[PDB]
């Protein structure tokens, strides 16, 4: 979680699509979905991220359906963006116990208990709390079982990016789960 705002420049695709979906949340407009192989995939937009700017002008006090109005209207050309990166999100690092355990119960994606003497309670990990990534991979409509197995799969060192949860809900509202399942980019970076 970069401290920074950054500037991104996308440019639709053949079909006149970057890939993106926002949601208007304390006045101010976060990224609700990311598409896979899309514009604002590959420039690196994530789930959680607010936009502050969209070509220049200032997106406060917008509604969603307005942002999605102005990223249609605008020359696919160049659509600059100005982005604060996910505020309403925490990394937490973690290492793996000798049997391979963080320490933690997590049920739909959202933590729920924190095992004593884990990893997890030594670094303070918090329960109410939605995973949104795991080694900086979007890990949001994936199975529980899914989950698991990306922390299998995951060498030692784990890296675990959290949201509350009565925030992650409200920015979810108003998203059939299957698209977040199906089209939610769940892909590590290209380089």
């Amino acid at each position: 979680i970069k401290q920074g705002i950054r500037e991104v420049i996308l440019c639709k695709d053949q079909d006149g699509k970057i890939g993106l979906r926002l949601k208007s949340i304390d006045n101010g407009i976060f990224v609700q979905l990311v598409q896979a192989n899309s514009p604002a995939s590959l420039v690196g937009l994530r789930f959680g991220d607010q936009v502050l700017q969209i070509n220049g002008e200032n997106c406060a006090g917008w509604s969603s359906d307005k942002a999605h109005k102005v990223l249609k209207q605008a020359f696919g050309e160049k659509i600059t963006m100005t982005i604060r990166d996910r505020p309403f999100e925490r990394t937490i690092t973690m290492h793996k116990d000798s049997t391979g355990h963080v320490g933690f119960i997590f049920k739909n994606g959202k933590i729920t208990s924190i095992v004593k003497d884990s990893s997890a309670a030594r670094n303070g990990l918090l329960t109410e709390h939605n995973i949104c990534e795991i080694n900086g991979q979007n890990v949001i409509g994936l199975k529980d079982s899914q989950i698991a197995d990306i922390l299998s799969t995951s060498g030692t060192v784990v890296t675990i990016t959290i949201m509350p949860a009565f925030i992650f809900e409200h920015i979810i509202k108003r998203m059939a789960p299957s698209i977040m399942k199906s089209l939610m980019d769940h892909t590590i970076p290209e380089v």
